[PDB]
């Protein structure tokens, strides 16, 4: 996240960390909880994984450094891509993972409400961006979860922005004019929360951007509420 803050503990629920075991254990990518064996996040983070048995998902951290050896994680039985997914730029970025076990909910893990199809009027206001991931184009994990308030921008406005791509109505973006505030490398599956009527939805989910933060360079995120048919569908055992 750029130009963020650190997060307060707990205050972000649904958001979880992806690792990958190899070589060695690092983050991968974010995650939103939706449901008790379900994480929702970006396909393209999976590129190069060729098993569910490297992946491990964290959930109620605030610091990585609290994940350790000894620190107890969900385990990945099946990752879900959407069967036309090809890369980010292209859209479908999205993927289910199903989780070995269920997650206990508490204070510090609970799942955040996908949006509806009557709120695709809505005009969230009130929206923000949240990771582990970079702190500038070129850096490095960030320990403590990190925050950013970032305004939606219609995907009419984002389309002039990238003249090289095709900005679908399955996309959403968000960002400053004058950039300053985005999400990240490493940001990548986070979920873009939106409260709306004291409710936090998932509107986005962090996908891709030209640079991070640039002027006129709004980031890309998949529009959640397109896909809810294929959640459920690929949700319902
Ligand atoms: C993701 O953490 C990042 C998320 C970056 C989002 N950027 C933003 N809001 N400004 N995703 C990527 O790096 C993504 N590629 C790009 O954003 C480059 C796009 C330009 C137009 C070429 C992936 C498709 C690689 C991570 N995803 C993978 C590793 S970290």
């Amino acid at each position: 996240i750029v130009g963020g803050t650190a997060s307060v503990r707990g205050e972000w629920p649904w958001q979880v960390t992806l690792h990958t075991t190899s070589p060695t254990q690092r983050h991968l990518c974010g995650g939103s909880i939706i449901g008790n064996q379900w994480i929702l996040t970006a396909a393209h983070c999976f590129y190069g994984v060729e098993s569910p048995k490297i992946l491990r998902v964290y959930s109620g951290i605030l610091n990585q450094a609290e994940i350790a050896e000894d620190t107890s994680f969900f385990g990945v039985q099946e990752i879900i891509i959407h069967d036309q997914y090809k890369m980010a730029e292209s859209g479908y970025d999205i993927a289910l993972l199903k989780l070995e076990t269920t997650v206990n909910y508490a204070d510090s893990q609970r799942p955040i409400s996908l949006p509806s199809k009557g709120d695709r009027n809505v005009i969230y206001t009130d929206c923000w961006v949240t990771g582990w991931g970079y702190r500038k184009l070129r850096d490095k994990i960030q320990n403590t979860l990190q925050k950013a308030k970032i305004p939606l921008v219609t995907n009419e406005e984002c389309q002039k922005r990238y003249r090289g791509h095709k900005i679908t109505h399955k996309m959403i973006c968000a960002g400053y004019r004058e950039g300053g505030k985005d999400a990240c490398k490493g940001d990548s599956g986070g979920p873009l929360s939106c409260k709306h009527n004291e409710v936090w939805h998932l509107v986005g989910i962090t996908s891709w951007g030209e640079g991070c933060a640039q002027r006129e360079r709004p980031g890309v995120y998949t529009n959640v509420v397109e896909y809810v048919d294929w959640i459920l569908e690929k949700t319902q055992a």
